[PDB]
């Protein structure tokens, strides 16, 4: 009697912590971001807007955790990654992330819903290990 | 596989700022523009009730009321207007983004264009 939904459901496990992209405009910019997002990142909202979420990443990061996020976006299904991520002020912190393509009557993917929260270095350390048992 | 196998629509949402006064829109997808007839900026910082006209039932805008300030999931089926005056029936979906303590300070509205004989159905079964 009351529908399930990946949008509704993935923002409602996200605690204030999450962005909405536009798929159809130029590498899939933030048109959203809510305050949690903000305080957890350090970033003000405006130049959050119009901009790709890659901005998170820094140095350290493992780009092997980035090819599944972008190999995930690219096939259309929804996955969760744990990597470093860097705020505003270049202070970092273990980010267990989950994205979901949103789509249309006629299945083309039009937005995405992308949300964040930071994770204990134990619990990241099993997360990891888990992502790599792939390779 | 009654109420949810065929409103399947994820394309028509909008995200509304609790913390405001009037709880007013900050973002709204262009399925929900090209389904309302709306332009973005028009839409933004307005409640979302301009959806509502003549013919839209009161009791079904009090369930909605009634739900958002209790901070409950509800669906409700509705008349709604476009911008240009035609109608259509809206099996629409709010639910309220609590933070980590367990506040509301965001809403979700999925807004589904369903067919005649589906409200019928759907509003019916409201009456009770
Ligand atoms: C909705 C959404 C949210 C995203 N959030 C993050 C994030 O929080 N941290 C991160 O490192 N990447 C995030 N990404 C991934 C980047 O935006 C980008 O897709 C990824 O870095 C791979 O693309 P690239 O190789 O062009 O950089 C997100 C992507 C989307 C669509
Ligand atoms: C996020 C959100 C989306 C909403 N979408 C619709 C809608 O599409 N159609 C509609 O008739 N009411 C919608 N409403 C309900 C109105 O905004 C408002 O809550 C309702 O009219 C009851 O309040 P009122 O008694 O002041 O009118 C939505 C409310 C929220 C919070």
């Amino acid at each position: 009697e009351d529908p399930d939904y990946s949008l509704v459901k993935a923002l409602q496990m996200a605690q204030q912590n999450f962005v909405i992209t536009d798929a159809s405009l130029p590498d899939n910019p933030i048109v959203y971001a809510s305050r949690g997002f903000l305080t957890l990142t350090g970033y003000s909202l405006d130049q959050i807007l119009g901009r790709n979420c890659r901005f998170l990443q820094g140095p350290e990061t493992d780009p092997r955790a980035v090819d599944k996020i972008r190999n995930a976006i690219t096939k259309g299904v929804d996955t969760s990654v744990c990597l470093l991520n860097y705020r505003q002020d270049g202070t970092t912190f273990w980010n267990l992330f989950f994205v979901a393509g949103l789509r249309d009557s006629k299945g083309n993917i039009v937005n995405y819903v992308g949300v964040q929260s930071k994770v204990s270095e134990d619990y990241a350390k099993l997360l990891v290990n888990e992502q790599n048992i792939e390779y």
